[PDB]
């Protein structure tokens, strides 16, 4: 029954929002996960995400559309706005910025040892063809856009606004790199007001420059924000379900959305705004649209000196693309329907170009097998270096493939739950439009899950957990698009990652709804939507929601040295030490009195892996979720 999947939701919902299981800081904004000692792209457990914050949104606009009671919506886009968004205060340069020069060019190097990168003020930089028409728009320079990392419970001493107290503080960590891995991060405050770090706080691990300037700055994670705006699209519709007015239901929030997706175009660029298929730095940047590949690409990032001293600001878009954060749902929201669409003009033309370039994007990376290959990179080594040969025609509108986009430690393209938070996407686009490109996709990619998922003896099972890529697809051809027949993946791992295990079988599900509304029915993939749904129900009950156990050998890094420069001589809030001889360990020395600290010391001196059955906040959602979902498609 539809009723028996809606109390499975419904049992879950109240696990989460019941305030002893410890989901949510005492500011009510979400957790990462309950459990403290977790480390994967945030650090601690604590910290926050603009994913969490994506899959808040997610999880209260199902309550909506299984109760009736948008207030928890309401709440829940409140409370983004209110700690991941940077009021006008924390943000409050962008005055300074000149979107004819919006950054100082500094390259990428392929260790955090290359780091800090040498601004070179001789490079060229291309025009933001965008933001002085954004400003038009909202009578404003400031960025309406998650930052992409909090710390909840203020656990690195940072506050906000340099004042070691305010919750959540918005901090950061990756800077250094592809090889720059969780492990090898020193986490600095969003406002660096030189109070930490070194005598110029934290920047000299990042930047070489002569002089250096209090300032602050943000990182968007795209496909967080482009995950609020599909969920406010999905939302509207279930809103109209029920007879009732999104205007009275949801005030104000589809033109917040529509905003935060106007200034998401800053992801479609190049990340100086070089031209589209750059290979010298030294070339002159782009003018226009030149610059933009329409896609979700890694980040983008604004900042602005602290003041008129030093006077700047800057954005920069990303060079890399993942597959991953693509979202076809979002753009097809942002530049077709109505009550999303942004007011700025040109933008619901971008987002048009973009869900056109990202179906494009899927069928170029798509394998022999089904699954879909990594990405592509307009800056070859993050230096706009020559396509290496053995790629050279491996191109998309101007960028190389690449298998990793990113990040290699561990390799971007090696994690399977991409393949699921991206494919979902797809497969509701599928289901909307009836659209024949994502038909075809899935044909391709559901039976390639299928088959690589194992049920096991009592019931359980395992779904693909870890990808192996090996060739390179055909040089993409929007005319006359080519068999992938020399671009292949295996799977070399298996797990129980329930989190992923959902988004699977909601792919799954919009997969067979899709197929039954609109060719032929596809029964075996509803079934193992079903199933696994059902196998997650009846096997991995915890007390705080749906959990299975993991073993992270990779808590080894602990304990490993990090690069720091022998000139910099840094500390941490909580006194700790930066310098040569820093590990992950010894600068996040409160992890000491974490309790499960010592089950991961015992445990490697032990000869053992640590662990752990954690209670994901995106998972538990992801999870929650699937159950309503199913029922809303198919009773
Ligand atoms: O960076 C992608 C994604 O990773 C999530 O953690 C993964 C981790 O990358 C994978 O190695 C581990 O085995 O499984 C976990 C859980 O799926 C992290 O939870 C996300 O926040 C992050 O966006
Ligand atoms: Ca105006
Ligand atoms: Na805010
Ligand atoms: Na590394």
């Amino acid at each position: 029954s539809a009723e028996e999947y809606n109390e499975r939701f419904m049992e879950m919902w109240n696990k989460i929002h019941d305030p002893a299981n410890g989901y949510f800081s005492a500011d009510g904004g979400p957790y990462h996960s309950v459990e403290t000692l977790i480390v994967e792209a945030p650090d601690h457990g604590h910290e926050s995400t603009s994913e969490a914050y994506s899959y808040f949104l997610l999880l209260e606009a199902y309550y909506g559309k299984v109760t009736g009671d948008w207030s928890k919506l309401r709440n829940a886009w409140a409370k983004m706005e209110e700690h991941i968004i940077p009021t006008q205060e924390m943000q409050p340069t962008n005055n300074f910025y000149n979107p004819s020069k919006p950054a100082s060019y500094a390259a990428e190097h392929a260790q955090p040892s290359g780091y800090p990168s040498q601004l070179e003020f001789g490079v060229p930089v291309g025009e933001d063809p965008i933001s002085a028409k954004l400003a038009q728009t909202y009578g404003s320079w400031d960025v309406y856009g998650m930052h992409w990392l909090l710390d909840m419970d203020n656990i690195y001493g940072y506050g906000n606004l340099g004042d070691g107290v305010s919750t959540p503080s918005y901090i950061n960590t990756f800077q250094r790199g592809e090889q720059e891995s969780v492990w090898e991060t020193v986490t600095h405050p969003s406002w660096e007001s030189f109070k930490w770090g070194g005598p110029n706080g934290f920047l000299p691990l990042f930047t070489k420059d002569n002089n250096y300037s209090r300032q602050w700055r943000y990182t968007n994670a795209p496909d967080a924000d482009a995950r609020a705006v599909q969920v406010m699209y999905w939302a509207y519709q279930w809103i109209k379900e029920q007879g009732k007015d999104p205007e009275q239901e949801v005030p104000g929030l589809m033109a917040k959305a529509a905003k935060m997706g106007d200034y998401l175009r800053l992801a479609m660029f190049d990340k100086y705004f070089k031209k589209m298929g750059t290979q010298d730095k030294n070339a002159q940047g782009g003018k226009g649209y030149e610059s933009a590949h329409y896609l979700m690409s890694w980040y983008y990032a604004w900042g602005g000196a602290a003041d008129a001293n030093a006077g700047w600001a800057f954005r920069i878009g990303s060079s890399h693309v993942h597959f991953g954060y693509q979202n076809p749902i979002a753009a097809m929201a942002l530049s077709e329907f109505d009550p999303l669409k942004p007011r700025t003009p040109g933008a619901t033309e971008d987002w048009a170009t973009g869900l056109k370039r990202s179906m494009e994007f899927y069928t170029w990376l798509q394998s022999a097998e089904g699954g879909i290959a990594g990405g592509a990179t307009n800056s070859w080594d993050g230096s706009y270096k020559p396509h290496p040969q053995d790629r050279a025609d491996a191109t998309f509108y101007g960028m190389v493939y690449d298998e990793n986009p990113v990040y290699h430690d561990p390799g971007s393209g090696t994690w399977f739950g991409w393949q699921a938070w991206s494919m979902q996407r797809v497969a509701e686009y599928y289901y909307l439009k009836g659209d024949a490109q994502a038909k075809q996709l899935m044909d391709k990619w559901a039976p390639w899950v299928l088959s690589n998922i194992n049920w096991l003896e009592d019931g359980s099972f395992e779904i693909p957990a870890t990808l192996e890529w090996t060739g390179k697809p055909e040089k993409w051809d929007p005319a006359n698009p080519k068999a992938n027949t020399n671009l292949h993946v295996s799977v070399v791992d298996h797990g129980q990652d329930l989190g992923i295990a959902a988004g699977v079988a909601k792919a799954l599900m919009f997969y067979a709804a899709a197929a039954e509304k609109y060719d032929t029915p596809q029964n075996e993939a509803k079934e193992a939507s079903k199933k696994l749904l059902d196998a997650m129900w009846t096997h991995f009950k915890t007390p705080k929601g749906l959990a299975a156990p993991e073993k992270r050998g990779d808590y080894a890094r602990f304990f490993d040295k990090v690069y720091v420069p022998g000139e910099f001589n840094g500390s941490m809030a909580n006194g700790d030490a930066i310098n040569s001889e820093s590990t992950f360990l010894s600068m996040r020395s409160f992890y000491l009195d974490d309790p499960m600290f010592k089950q991961v010391e015992d445990a490697l001196n032990s000869g053992e892996d640590p662990v752990f059955t954690y209670h994901r906040f995106w998972a538990q959602t992801e999870a929650a979720t699937a159950y309503a979902n199913y029922a809303a498609l198919f009773e």
